[PDB]
């Protein structure tokens, strides 16, 4: 009860900033998460013993893939922490509980392959879940772990509160399907500009949490350039392996996934920043002004990719 988590000075200060990198010491990541839960939710939110057992079972169900791994889970959780801490009074008690857990669990049991590749492989999950295939699986894995003995971190919630939190988590995890992001942001853009955006309207809150989930999920493009540059290697390492597996099915992959077209990556990053990342953080900053540092960091990384093309690095 009186047992706080306390980080070294550099981490204690820098964890509050959006561009915080959780570092290469895997064994510090559970502690960093509990720290964030304690400050963002409270020391009373979860029974420490059940939370630690939950965290370690979640860790075990993330695979050793180059990008969609345990480090990504905790990285996405930290971006959500920074958003919640900079927007203190906008979110309910159940939302702060749900969203950190949603982020930690959002890529559970990811194999480093897109929904498209599962469909073309004819994977059993593509028959089980026709759209948002991996995201429905990630939610399924979250419920399974919550139901392990001693793992139910929501055990103190009423029946209706429990259903609400699991509904917040389901929608938040489904929203990480980038296919759903484009329409969600356009609707939030129209709602914001016509002045019809209303945070008392549950269907509006749902859309705003969806955009938050995309922002946290893409947050590797909001880090300092050396972090972003090296994380980009990890994501393309998955993309290129998926392209190899497309070639094994007799399908020429898209250039994004073709290791024979590495020269096209700088221009592919420009497209990604202009079409996905900058619009995301722009709409998020309009709705949640204190998230402006994510937009600034993203623009700085776009400028670095423009320098790579101009051969300045
Ligand atoms: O870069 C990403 N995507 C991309 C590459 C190309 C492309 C197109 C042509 C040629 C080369 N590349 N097009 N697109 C758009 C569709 O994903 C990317 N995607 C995702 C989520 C699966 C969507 C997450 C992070 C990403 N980047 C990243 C950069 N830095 C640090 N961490 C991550
Ligand atoms: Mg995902
Ligand atoms: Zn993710």
């Amino acid at each position: 009860g009186l047992m706080q988590f306390t980080l070294p000075v550099r981490l204690c200060k820098e964890i509050e900033l959006f561009h915080f990198d959780i570092g290469p010491f895997e064994n510090m990541w559970p502690g960093i998460f509990v720290y964030m839960v304690h400050r963002s939710c409270g020391t009373s939110c979860f029974e420490l013993e059940k939370l630690c057992r939950f965290i370690m079972s979640v860790k075990k169900n993330y695979r050793r893939v180059p990008y969609h791994n345990w480090k990504h889970a905790v990285t996405v959780a930290h971006c959500m922490y920074a958003i919640l801490q900079n927007n203190h009074t906008l979110f309910t008690d159940l939302e702060r509980k749900g969203l950190l857990i949603a982020c930690l669990c959002h890529d559970l049991d990811h194999r480093g392959f897109s929904n498209s590749y599962l469909q073309k492989f004819d994977h059993p999950l593509a028959a089980l879940y026709s759209t948002s295939t991996m995201e429905q699986h990630h939610f399924s894995q979250t419920v399974s772990i919550l139901q392990l003995e001693g793992h139910n971190i929501f055990s103190t919630l009423s029946s209706s509160e429990y259903e609400q939190v699991l509904e917040i988590i389901r929608k938040a995890i489904i929203a990480t399907d980038l296919a759903l992001y484009f329409g969600n942001r356009k609707q939030l853009e129209e709602m914001y500009q016509t002045g019809s955006l209303n945070l008392n309207n549950q269907s509006h809150r749902d859309r705003v949490i969806g955009l938050m989930m995309t922002a946290c999920d893409l947050c590797s493009v909001t880090k300092l350039w050396p972090v972003t540059k090296l994380t980009a290697n990890d994501i393309y390492a998955e993309f290129w392996a998926e392209g190899d597996e497309m070639k094994k099915l007799g399908i020429q992959p898209i250039p994004m996934m073709d290791r024979d077209k590495k020269d096209e990556v700088p221009q592919g990053q420009l497209g990604f920043y202009n079409a996905v990342a900058i619009p995301c953080y722009t709409t998020l900053t309009q709705i949640l002004p204190p998230t402006e540092p994510l937009l600034k960091a993203c623009r700085d990384n776009l400028s670095q990719w423009e320098k790579v093309i101009r051969g300045e690095e």
